[PDB]
């Protein structure tokens, strides 16, 4: 499922995402572009062995069984498939967890890169929300 800003931003905000961890709602909807351009069957192969799924690239070292990652963990208790999902009750479930951690949503590297310090409300300007 391919998503829109919007939908997508609201989508994040019954889902307690709105203001986690005092990341306001446009954050995660910034986070989502670039990660996965707003869409829930992304993925990505690292060369480390390791997966990325879902809306926001959640990587299966840490935060969800695959069952080809020697060596992980799956702290959120899923399979990575349920990121894929077009409900994203998982990307955000687990998203808020990777973000309680401690680095704050550092953890996501375009989200450092490409998010971090800039105008953000923008991803949710204009939406009905
Ligand atoms: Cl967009
Ligand atoms: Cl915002
Ligand atoms: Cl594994
Ligand atoms: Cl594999
Ligand atoms: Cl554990
Ligand atoms: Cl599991
Ligand atoms: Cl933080
Ligand atoms: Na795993």
């Amino acid at each position: 499922k391919v998503f829109g800003r919007c939908e997508l931003a609201a989508a994040m905000k019954r889902h307690g995402l709105d203001n986690y961890r005092g990341y306001s709602l446009g954050n995660w909807v910034c986070a989502a572009k670039f990660e996965s351009n707003f869409n829930t069957q992304a993925t990505n192969r690292n060369t480390d062995g390791s997966t990325d799924y879902g809306i926001l690239q959640i990587n299966s070292r840490w935060w969800c069984n695959d069952g080809r990652t020697p060596g992980s963990r799956n702290l959120c208790n899923i399979p990575c498939s349920a990121l894929l999902s077009s409900d994203i009750t998982a990307s955000v479930n687990c998203a808020k967890k990777i973000v309680s951690d401690g680095n704050g949503m550092n953890a996501w590297v375009a989200w450092r890169n490409r998010c971090k310090g800039t105008d953000v409300q923008a991803w949710i300007r204009g939406c009905r929300l």
